[PDB]
C-alpha cells in the first residue's frame, strides 16, 4: 500500500488511485488485529455519505471479521454518530470510513481502537502490520446495529431550548442530512433545508464549512428568511460553521468563547484546550471565568488525546471541530455542538449577532498557507525551533512556531493534510499586525531566502 495515505490524524487517499478496494481490506485486517491487541474483538463501522462507501466498506467489514472481530455495522452514519457506537456499545473500538470534506473521489478511516482514536505512530504501526504481515486471523461476525434513533433522542433529551428559533442548515448534501435537519426541528426549530439530500456528487458547493465562499448561500438565505442563525455542516458532521442573524461569520475561536462561558459555569477550574490556530482573546476569557485554558496541536486525533490526559471538559479547534465532554463523550461532533448552541442562544433574549459582538475582537487575517514540499515542510519548522529570533514575547513551539506577544500573536506550522506550511495573525491594531507580520516574514526568510513569503 502507498505510505502517503497512512497521515498523522487519520488515514486518507483517492479512490482508483492511492486507496482501493483490497487497501480497504488490508486496512481493516491491520485494525481489527491491533484491536484484538488491545483486548477488544468488538469494532464498530459506519460510513459517510461518498460514492465509494458502499464498495470500500464491504472489504473493510471483510477485513475485521477475517480477524475474528465481531462488527457492529451501523450502516451510513455521521462520523459522531459512528464515534457514539464506539462509546456507548459495549465494545469501545469503532471505524468511519471517510473522505470528511475532500473533493467526491477522496475516502479514508478515523479510526478508535479501545477507547483511543489513534494518531501518528499508531497510524504508521497499522501500515506497519500489513508490510511484515503481522495480522491476526480468525472467523468474526457482522450485526447490523440501528444506532442513529439512540443518538438522537440522547441528544434531544439533554437539551432544552427555551423558545423557537428560525435556523438555515447547510448540510452541502453530505451525510448530516440525515439527521440535522430533523434533530434541530426536533429540539423546537423551523428549519429551513439547504442542500440536505444527500449526494456524494456534491453538485453544489463542497460541504467545507471553512471556506466563505461555502457559507454565500447559506448567508443570503438567513437574510431573506429573517432566521436566526444559519449553520453549515462539513461532509461527514464532525464540523460546524456557524453564521448570526445579519450573515456574520462566527469562527470557531469564537463560538468556542460562548461554549466555555458556558462549561465552566457549572464547572468551576475545568481544563478548556483549543488549538494554537486560536485566539489569544479566548485564553483570557477562560481564564476570566475560572477555566484552565489548555492550548494544543492541531488535528481531531490529537486534540481528544490531550483531552483524555487532562480532563478537559471542552475542546475546540479553528477548524470548526468541537469536542464536548461535559454531558457527553468528549469526541468532535459538529451536530451536538449545534444543539449545545442552540440551546445557549434560545436563552438569551439577543439575537445571535448581539450575543456575539459582545466578546472582544481583534483584527485577523484569513488562514495562509504556503506550498513548500511535503519531504521539507517539517525540516523548515525544525530550522525555525532552533535558529529563529521572535524578540520579545511568549513563545510556544509544540506545534510549529507560536508567539504571542502583548498586542497579537502570530503561528506557523506544518499542515498534516497538505503539503504546505499554515500561518495567522492577530493583532489590536493593523499597526501591530503588520510588525508581527515582519518579525514572521524575516524569520522565514533567514531560514531560505528563497521561500515565498506571500503575506
Ligand atoms: O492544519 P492541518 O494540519 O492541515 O489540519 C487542519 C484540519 O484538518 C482536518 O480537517 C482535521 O480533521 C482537523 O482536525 C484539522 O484541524
Ligand atoms: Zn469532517
Amino acid at each position: 500500500l502507498p505510505a502517503s495515505i497512512f497521515r498523522a490524524y487519520d488515514i486518507r487517499g483517492v479512490v482508483g488511485d492511492t486507496l482501493t478496494a483490497e487497501t480497504a481490506y488490508w486496512i481493516g485486517r491491520a485494525i481489527g488485529s491491533e484491536s484484538l491487541a488491545r483486548g477488544e474483538p468488538c469494532v464498530a463501522v459506519g460510513r459517510d455519505g461518498r460514492l465509494s462507501g458502499p464498495e470500500l466498506v464491504k472489504q473493510l467489514i471483510q477485513g475485521l471479521v477475517d480477524c475474528g472481530c465481531q462488527v457492529s455495522d451501523v450502516g451510513m452514519v455521521p462520523t459522531p454518530v459512528l464515534y457514539y457506537a464506539a462509546n456507548v456499545l459495549e465494545g469501545k473500538s469503532g471505524v468511519m470510513l471517510t473522505g470528511s470534506h475532500n473533493p467526491p473521489d477522496y475516502n479514508g478511516f478515523k479510526i478508535v481502537v479501545a477507547g483511543e482514536t489513534l494518531a501518528n505512530e499508531q497510524i504508521q504501526a497499522l501500515r506497519e502490520r500489513i508490510e511484515k504481515n503481522d495480522l491476526a486471523s480468525g472467523v468474526g461476525s457482522v450485526e447490523q446495529v440501528d444506532i442513529l434513533p439512540r443518538y438522537f433522542k440522547q441528544i434531544r433529551d439533554d437539551i432544552a431550548m427555551a423558545k423557537p428559533m428560525k435556523v438555515v442548515v447547510d448540510c452541502g448534501n453530505g451525510v448530516a442530512g440525515v439527521i440535522a435537519p430533523q434533530l434541530i426541528e426536533a429540539l423546537g426549530c423551523s428549519v429551513i433545508p439547504l442542500y440536505c439530500e444527500v449526494d456524494g456528487n456534491f453538485p453544489n458547493h463542497h460541504p467545507d464549512p471553512g471556506k466563505p465562499e461555502n457559507l454565500k448561500d447559506l448567508i443570503a438565505k438567513v437574510k431573506a428568511e429573517n432566521a436566526d442563525l444559519g449553520l453549515a455542516f462539513d461532509g461527514d458532521g464532525d464540523r460546524v460553521g456557524v453564521v448570526t442573524n445579519t450573515g456574520t461569520i462566527i469562527y470557531p475561536d469564537r463560538l468556542l468563547m460562548l461554549f466555555a462561558k458556558d462549561v465552566v459555569s457549572r464547572n468551576p477550574g475545568a481544563d478548556i484546550i483549543f488549538d494554537v490556530k486560536c485566539t489569544r482573546r479566548l485564553i483570557a476569557l477562560i481564564s476570566g471565568y475560572g477555566g484552565r485554558p489548555v492550548m494544543w496541536k492541531t488535528g481531531h486525533s490529537l486534540i481528544k488525546k490531550k483531552m483524555k490526559e487532562t480532563g478537559a471538559l471542552l475542546a475546540g479547534e479553528m477548524s470548526g471541530h468541537v469536542f464536548f465532554k461535559e454531558r457527553w463523550f468528549g469526541f468532535d461532533d459538529g451536530i451536538y455542538s449545534a444543539a449545545r448552541l442552540l440551546e445557549i442562544l434560545s436563552q438569551d433574549q439577543r439575537d445571535s449577532e448581539h450575543v456575539f459582538s459582545a466578546f472582544p475582537s481583534d483584527i485577523s487575517t484569513p488562514e495562509i498557507n504556503i506550498t513548500v514540499t511535503e519531504d521539507s515542510k517539517f525540516a523548515i519548522i525544525e530550522a525555525l525551533q532552533r535558529d529563529a529570533q521572535w524578540g520579545e514575547g511568549n513563545i510556544t513551539t509544540l506545534d510549529g512556531v507560536r508567539v504571542d506577544y502583548p498586542k497579537g500573536w502570530g503561528l506557523v506550522r506544518a499542515s498534516n493534510t497538505t503539503p504546505v506550511l499554515v500561518l495567522r495573525f492577530e493583532a489590536d491594531t493593523e499597526e501591530e499586525l503588520e510588525r508581527i507580520k515582519t518579525v514572521f516574514r524575516n524569520q522565514l526568510k533567514a531560514v531560505d531566502s528563497s521561500l515565498p513569503v506571500p503575506f
